[PDB]
């Protein structure tokens, strides 16, 4: 056993290399919606005419 | 010529028989509608869909 001391654990050094790049399948920040104005309640939309 | 005068014109005789049918390609009074209530300004609809 050792003593787990307070100034042992060194910061974690994170690799080095090319910038992170994002690979989500569907941006997250920027997006923005085409809304429709609150269409009624009993129509009902095959998705694509509603996009 | 002669005096049209004053009580020589007799009431019009309507003629008489069967009583008088309505014949309108579509009643008037007694219709009703089956409203849509309010859908949007920019959907257009071939109107059987709105039907």
């Amino acid at each position: 056993i050792e003593p787990f001391l307070k100034t042992t654990p060194r910061p974690i050094r994170l690799p080095d290399g090319p910038p992170c790049f994002q690979r989500s399948k569907f941006l997250l920040m920027d997006a923005l919606k085409l809304s429709i104005e609150d269409p009624s309640h009993e129509g009902e939309g095959i998705p694509l005419y509603d996009a």
